[PDB]
């Protein structure tokens, strides 16, 4: 359920995708599976993703809507249904404007709760109204979209627990994002002006709002914080007081907030409206949402050189996304040397992360690897258990 209010800003650089190429289910050649583009850490957002076979176009792959975290850098997921084979070669190739050439990316096989609401506003000068992409989030479960540039002008159900709502939500809903990406068009025109910047390029704006409650389901935090072109402008500080302006122009902007008690609006909807709701969806949504899937956990082999390897800790199907999952070297704990890849999506509802270490022949049994997760009643411990070497 989205805010109502609609302050305004007031009149007065490209980041590298990273991309990780893995299949949903262990890989068995065979036996039907999704294979998963996940593409992460870009800006701007205006980026071409392509998923191959044999180094030809998969015709139909499916593609999330467009999101970020929380330092305001996009993700997109990209999956398509595969059968793997022994010799079929897979690929995801990735366009945008921080390469000079596409990268290719072969696949190689060896109690609290939160609303949130992601907002991007693209400007396209001489081309109509900006592009606008809104998505609702409960923990790490999408549950509403808007696209501009989709087909009905709405906003769109993408977890079947809200489909319960009402058409007088949908409308609701509807006239709030609408009206959403109309206060992103007016913001970037007049950042437009306050950074000197000419009518001919492409801005972005991006916001994010929403609320955490704690295990009693009372308000625990309420976040509402922008960015302009993937860096900080100004954000409501924790108090749901006072704001943090980044720099000269978004000072204005605080200054004009301060003097129309814009905060004191915004705690209204964040510690009430917003809280109430998610309370709701958390009811409604009881199954999927008030739910812990537990990590499962192994741990990897792979030969390296002639005097070392690499052990690799795996934790699949784990929900939520948020997770700890760290080596340790004789009981001590390091990350000076251990290779941690990002928190990846498998498509269904879980997550999935691995952590790896090089570790010397014959010192294996002084590494360990624990995992921590709200899922787990205790923190597991894995050793790799040398049987074939």
């Amino acid at each position: 359920y989205m805010l109502d209010l609609q302050p305004e800003t007031g009149g007065g650089i490209q980041r590298t995708p990273q991309i990780q190429v893995y299949s949903r289910h262990p890989p068995e050649n065979g036996k039907p599976n999704i294979l998963n583009c996940y593409v992460t850490q870009f800006h701007p957002s205006d980026i071409e993703i392509q998923m191959l076979k044999n180094g030809k176009k998969i015709p139909k792959v499916e593609m999330s809507d467009l999101s970020f975290s929380k330092d305001w850098s996009f993700y997109i997921l990209a999956h398509t249904e595969f059968t793997p084979t022994e010799t079929d070669t897979y690929a995801c190739r990735v366009k945008h404007a921080s390469m000079a050439e596409p990268k290719t990316v072969y696949w190689d096989r060896d109690g609290s709760h939160s609303m949130r609401y992601f907002f991007t506003s693209v400007s396209r000068p001489g081309r109509g109204e900006p592009r606008f992409i809104a998505v609702g989030y409960v923990d790490d479960t999408q549950f509403v979209r808007f696209d501009s540039d989709a087909a009905s002008q709405r906003m769109e159900p993408r977890a079947p627990w809200i489909e319960q709502e009402g058409p007088e939500y949908w409308d609701g809903e509807t006239r709030k994002v609408k009206a959403h990406s109309q206060t992103h068009r007016v913001d970037l025109g007049t950042l437009r002006g306050a950074y000197n910047q000419s009518e001919a390029g492409s801005h972005t704006v991006q916001r994010m709002y929403g609320c955490d409650v704690g295990s009693d389901w009372r308000f625990l935090r309420g976040y509402h914080q922008y960015a302009y072109d993937g860096k900080d402008y100004i954000a409501l500080k924790e108090d749901l007081r006072s704001w943090t302006a980044a720099d000269m122009a978004a000072q204005t902007t605080k200054h004009k907030w301060e003097a129309a008690h814009v905060a004191e609006q915004l705690r209204a909807y964040l510690e009430g409206t917003c809280v109430e709701w998610l309370r709701r969806y958390l009811e409604n949504g009881k199954e999927t949402l008030q739910r812990t899937d537990s990590p499962k956990a192994h741990v990897t082999y792979h030969p390296r050189s002639q005097v070392d390897v690499t052990l690799r800790c795996w934790a699949l199907g784990f929900y939520p996304a948020d997770i700890t999952l760290t080596w340790q070297l004789n009981g001590e704990d390091l990350t000076q040397d251990m290779e941690l890849v990002e928190t990846r999506p498998a498509g269904d509802g879980t997550f999935q992360k691995w952590a790896a270490v090089v570790v010397p022949l014959g010192k294996e049994q002084n590494y360990t690897c624990h995992v921590h997760h709200e899922g787990l009643p205790e923190p597991l411990t894995l050793r790799w258990e040398n049987l074939y070497f």
